[PDB]
């Protein structure tokens, strides 16, 4: 299982929307249920690997997770097509940090990091 | 029911001698909103290398993938015959010194997620 988006740094201004890409391709043995998660490790605290969004069992859980609640959502209307990307709206300085996309389609697994910086 | 998906004793150390079998416990309790498909994964971060978070076993879509993952292939398996009952424990047979490291049990039953860490020590 591969995430074809490279690790990169996204820099946007406060108040704008950040698109954090995560596109993936599957290998032949990846026959299990698709599961996608993003995690944040914020620059403003010592917390790491906090879940911000999850697709599992063909359902999306977004605002359920408190970090970035109301502001992080999947961008695609068809995640199964290979697009696990997210948008973070109304960017705040507290959103700065490392975001990790995790894609699983059993037994395959892949992960990729995107760095986000927000400018005043 | 717990308030949120929980694992009993989320951080501990297990010690066993070389050649023996280690039992790594991971017993979980669901909360009422945990209604998605059960998914369980274990990872290893070996003391003897820079690699971290390497998958060693997975239960997903009601199937177990164990030897599929190269780390500890042939030697790591789930111990229970009923994972859905709350038992995500694994065992590692014929322990080698190279097995020393941090093992993470991750349990998901969407939207709930919980993790446990076990430091495994193998004695000569």
């Amino acid at each position: 299982l591969s995430i074809t988006t490279p690790e990169e740094m996204i820099e946007k201004a406060k108040g704008e929307t950040a698109y954090l890409p995560c596109k993936f391709t599957l290998s032949p043995e990846d026959q299990g249920p698709l599961d996608i998660e993003w995690l944040i490790s914020p620059a403003d605290n010592q917390k790491v690997d906090q879940v911000i969004i999850l697709y599992s069992g063909d359902k999306i859980y977004d605002d359920y997770y408190p970090d970035l609640k109301g502001r992080v959502h999947f961008t695609s209307n068809d995640l199964k097509s290979g697009d696990a990307s997210i948008n973070v709206t109304n960017l705040q300085l507290s959103d700065i940090g490392t975001y990790q996309c995790k894609v699983k389609k059993a037994p395959g697994v892949a992960n990729k990091k995107i760095h986000l910086v927000v400018l005043v």
